[PDB]
């Protein structure tokens, strides 16, 4: 999530 990875990543 620290390179938003995927879209669910809150912050993202």
């Amino acid at each position: 999530c620290e390179l938003c990875c995927n879209p669910g990543c809150a912050g993202c």
